[PDB]
């Protein structure tokens, strides 16, 4: 587990998917049960937030262990395998 690469992995995925993609992503994110702090997730930021900025909002709320699964589930919901398997290799490092 790292600290820079941690948040970097998020942005890297979200810099690959964003154009009209993030618009979907945000909506899918608003479709799953937002847990405690996610319930107050600043949509005002997420609105104008793109790519890096959106990743920032994910690490703004939850712990990496939740996010590393969270971001993946959204990609899964977008039928994104390719770049999601990048996340499954990087973000969600299954160690301990």
């Amino acid at each position: 587990m790292t600290s820079p690469q941690l948040e970097w992995t998020l942005q890297t995925l979200l810099e690959q998917l964003n154009e009209d993609e993030l618009k979907s992503f945000k909506s899918l994110l608003w479709a799953f049960p937002l847990e405690d702090v996610l319930q107050k997730t600043p949509w005002s930021e997420v609105e104008e937030a793109d790519g890096k900025k959106l990743a920032e909002i994910l690490v703004n709320t939850s712990s990496e262990n939740w996010i590393r699964n969270a971001t993946v589930n959204i990609l899964e919901e977008m039928n994104l395998t390719e770049l999601c398997k990048m996340a499954k290799a990087e973000m969600m490092e299954d160690g301990q």
